C-alpha cells in the first residue's frame, strides 16, 4: 500500500528546499583549510556538497547505521518537514524531505545530509525522528569547487577532503580542493554501499 500524501506544507523547487533547511555555515570558516566528506558531485548541475559529520551529528549518524529503533510512519509528513526513509537494500537510514508532488506520480525529495534530490515513489518505508535527531543542521552544504577536475573529484565522493574556502555566503561556498575516528569512516562505507547501488538512480529507495 502506498503512503498517504502530505496533508499540508508548501511546496518548493530543488532551489528553495535548500534553502528553508537548517544549515550550519559556522563550520565552513572563510579563508581557512577545513577538513569535510565530499557528501555528493553533482556533475549535471555543476556544484558539490561537503558535510563536516561532525561529534554533534552524532544521534544522525546512530540512526544511519540502524543503531536506534524509529516509529514507521503510514502518513506522510507536511512538504519541507524533516524525517526518514530506509533504503533497505543497503540497510542504511536517511533524513529526507518531500518537497514537492510529481505531476506524474510520486514526489520530489531532498536527502538533506547528502545534498542529492530524488524521486520518491510512496512505497518507500519511511519513519519519524526523535525531535532532537528533525531539528538537528542539514549536513550537505552547497560548494562551487573550483580550480579542479570536477569528474575527477566524483571517485572522492564519501571520503573526507581538504578544502580551502574562498567564500562563505551563508548559504553556499566557494571552495578549492587542496590535493576523524575509525566509526567515521566505516559509517562512511555504509553510505557508499547505498550511494553506489547500480539501482539508486533508476528505482531510488526500495521498500521492505
Amino acid at each position: 500500500r502506498f503512503l498517504l500524501p502530505p496533508k499540508g506544507g508548501t511546496e518548493t523547487t530543488r532551489r528553495d528546499i535548500y534553502n528553508q533547511i537548517l544549515k550550519d555555515m559556522a563550520a565552513f570558516p572563510e579563508n581557512t583549510i577545513v577538513t569535510a566528506v565530499l557528501a555528493s558531485v553533482d556533475v549535471t548541475d555543476n556544484c558539490a556538497y561537503v558535510a563536516k559529520w561532525d561529534e554533534s551529528s552524532d544521534r544522525i549518524k546512530k540512526v544511519l547505521q540502524r543503531q536506534l529503533p524509529l516509529q514507521e510512519l503510514d502518513q506522510l509528513p507536511d512538504y519541507g518537514d524533516i524525517f526518514a526513509v530506509l533504503d533497505s537494500i543497503n540497510n542504511i537510514i536517511t533524513r529526507i524531505t518531500i518537497n514537492s508532488s510529481s505531476a506524474g506520480g510520486g514526489y520530489d525529495a531532498y536527502l538533506i545530509d547528502f545534498g542529492e534530490h530524488i524521486h520518491f515513489d510512496g512505497n518507500e518505508t519511511i519513519f519519524k525522528l526523535p525531535d532532537d535527531i528533525k531539528r538537528l543542521p542539514a549536513q550537505a552544504i552547497r560548494c562551487d569547487l573550483i580550480n579542479c577536475d570536477i569528474a575527477n573529484m566524483h571517485c572522492f565522493v564519501n571520503t573526507y577532503i581538504k578544502i580551502r574556502v574562498h567564500e562563505n555566503n551563508n548559504s553556499t561556498l566557494v571552495a578549492e580542493p587542496v590535493i576523524i575516528t575509525e566509526d567515521d569512516m566505516a559509517m562512511l562505507n555504509e553510505i557508499d554501499e547505498s550511494t553506489s547501488d547500480p539501482l539508486k538512480a533508476v528505482l531510488g529507495f526500495r521498500p521492505k
